[PDB]
């Protein structure tokens, strides 16, 4: 018999996708390729709760990010996920970078962050002992999460709901059925055929490969997959900062970020890298160039600190060379097949935005 | 523009075709991902020298490879690439496999195979006494190669007519300029991009979704992107075997050959696992299932034996319930794109049809 509702991907996004299904009282069956839960690019980010400063009015990144912020805040409150409302402060580092920090706070006003303090250096030392810069804006509501615990949080009220998570389980190949629906063939050790009648495509890196393995997708609607590797640096021995620290977003080159886990220490990244295929090997050489970087708002930052952390990667559903893209989620209305969500290019904000992507998903859906 | 001939790939179909374009007097430069050369299918398969017996009737696969075969093992004499003619048998182990033996030989026959010997199972264990089977087809012509010294002669032959290689060098983003050639954005310690006339897109796994990340190649021309992965086990100590072991085509269920490095040592598989991403991680658990189906004609396989050997992965182009596709070749003729050659699920017998791959391509791109 048809499952009711697949999801293929068990990332933050997926599993906010199945949560929402699963109370909507859909019967739900998440497919997962890997061994677990969140192994994927959910694993691999700063785990920062973004504010929603600086993306462009109304766009999906804008309004599933305050948003999601939201719902999150009081998510993660009612159900016990470990997380801070640690506060950042996106640092000037010249007069030239001092002198854009208006506009910024004005498009945050614009996307509902209303909260930005604009300070001068000599504040911003008050707030930050060891931090060097000439201006800031502090943006006090931008925290952090454990994204593995909030992915557990999210399979677990799925499951209560009745869902089903089913690991190594690798969608391989799809229909959409003339009838309506989906046949849907899965691979690794186990092979199997199973159909449904609603099919959200929520698969991440390999989300617009996986929609062109699916016959009946129009091939036009469906994006080209790109890669963008990001590198993260830690610093042993509790951090020099209480807030994380972010270079202005039209800084020249390498901007790095200062972020921190919940246990307190520092982790510098992620850079940005273009690369040809999902290798996550990390390069302790990529720190080279971080420290000059980090040294303009950090200058205290000692020689050969910077140990080896961890990579993820992003997925990009527009070029090296291109304005970034906003997310992006499919439905009926673009595609034109009753039944389907495809969810692409959901890089950073995502985990921020998770709830309220599973919020669109839904809406689109119908 | 900057660049005549662009080959993306550094395997050994991409290498080939280099060394055909470079010995036509192009100028070339081969731009690899990784830091060298082969490190893809290419150093992951079983090294055979495939003599052309199954192939569908006229396909590209059935070509190339009859026509690959000749000329590579002259290619490998010449030149002092290590390698052995030797042979193969196809062994029956029922007496339904065995009737099925005279059509495999009349099909190699209708592909230029003509020199398979159709024998029992008496005759059968005196070429090879540790043999089970009821009869077999010995095929003499089958062989083994050393697959990195191959491409490592292939480079130097392009290199001596002037072609360049370039590692750690993805192309990330390309677009068909519309007054002909291409403009191409590779990636790398320092970013660049290049103009050329001609585009070789050779990347194996990645080639179709390499494709739709160059803007003006027609998007329907481009198939889905598949990943059919095998795993194998070796066998310590002495082989069993003298000649490769192949159990029939519609064997039931795993067939799992025994094939020969030019060490003598044996190794055993691979076999078929669909998986939704690049994973080489060798699961020792899929061991199990080989115990029984080697012993159809080996029973004297020892319990335990098999120990743990390696992973490949086959880019595929057709999914898991249909036909296997042909060879991928796709030239101006087909899409429409000048100066464009797309190589697509250039599978198995890719390497021993290696040279007549690079023919067949300069034949299309003209
Ligand atoms: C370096 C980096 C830093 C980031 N930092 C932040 C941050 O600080 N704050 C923030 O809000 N966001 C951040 N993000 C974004 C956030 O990490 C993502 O938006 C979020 O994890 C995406 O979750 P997802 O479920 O869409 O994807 P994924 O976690 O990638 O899940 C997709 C799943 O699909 C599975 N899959 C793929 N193909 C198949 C198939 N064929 N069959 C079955 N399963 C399949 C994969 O195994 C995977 O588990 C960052 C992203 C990156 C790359
Ligand atoms: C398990 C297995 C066993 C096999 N056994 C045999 C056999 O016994 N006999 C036989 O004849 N054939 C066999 N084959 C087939 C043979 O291995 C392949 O046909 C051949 O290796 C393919 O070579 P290639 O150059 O096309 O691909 P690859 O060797 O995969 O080369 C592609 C290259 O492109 C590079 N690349 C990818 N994307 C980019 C990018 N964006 N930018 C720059 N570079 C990029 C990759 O890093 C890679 O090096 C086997 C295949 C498999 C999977």
């Amino acid at each position: 018999t048809d499952i009711d509702c697949i999801v293929i991907g068990a990332g933050v996004v997926g599993l906010a996708i199945a949560r929402a299904l699963a109370a909507g009282g859909h019967e739900v069956l998440v497919a997962e390729a890997a061994e677990g839960i969140g192994t994927g690019t959910s694993s691999r980010n700063s785990e920062v709760i973004h504010a929603g400063i600086y993306y462009p009015a109304d766009s999906l990144k804008a309004r599933l990010c305050v948003r999601g912020k939201h719902l999150l805040y009081e998510y993660c409150a009612a159900r016990g996920v470990p997380h801070q409302r640690l506060g950042k402060l996106i640092v000037a580092t010249s007069d030239a970078e001092a002198s854009q920090l208006d506009s910024i706070a004005r498009r945050a006003g614009a996307n509902g962050v209303d909260d930005l303090q604009h300070i001068d250096g000599a504040a911003a030392r008050r707030l930050e002992p060891a931090l060097h810069c000439t201006a800031a804006l502090v943006s006090p509501s931008t925290g952090i999460v454990d994204s593995h615990a909030l992915m557990l949080a999210y399979q677990g009220d799925a499951e209560s709901d009745g869902a089903q998570l089913v690991f190594h389980t690798p969608l391989i190949a799809g229909r959409v059925r003339p009838e309506g629906g989906f046949e849907l063939d899965f691979g690794g050790a186990e092979p199997m055929t199973l159909s449904c009648r609603v099919l959200i495509n929520a698969a991440g890196l390999h989300a617009p490969g996986l929609a062109r393995r699916i016959e009946g997708i129009p091939r036009d609607s469906i994006p080209p997959e790109y890669l963008c590797k990001g590198s993260y640096f830690t610093l042993a021995g509790r951090a020099p900062f209480s807030r994380l620290i972010y270079p202005v977003p039209q800084h020249a080159g390498l901007g790095v970020h200062l972020t921190l886990d919940l246990g307190g220490q520092a982790k510098f990244g992620p850079d940005t890298e273009w690369i040809a295929t999902e290798d996550y090997t990390l390069d302790p050489r990529r720190a080279d160039v971080f420290y000059a970087a980090v040294r303009s708002y950090w200058p205290a930052l000692p020689d050969g600190a910077l140990a080896p952390g961890y990579t993820g990667i992003r997925p990009k559903i527009s070029g090296p060379h291109e304005p970034a893209a906003d997310f992006a989620i499919a439905g009926p209305a673009s595609h034109g097949v009753a039944g389907l969500v495809n969810l692409y290019g959901i890089e950073s904000p995502g985990l921020t935005a998770s709830l309220a992507i599973a919020e669109e998903t839904l809406a689109r859906l119908a």
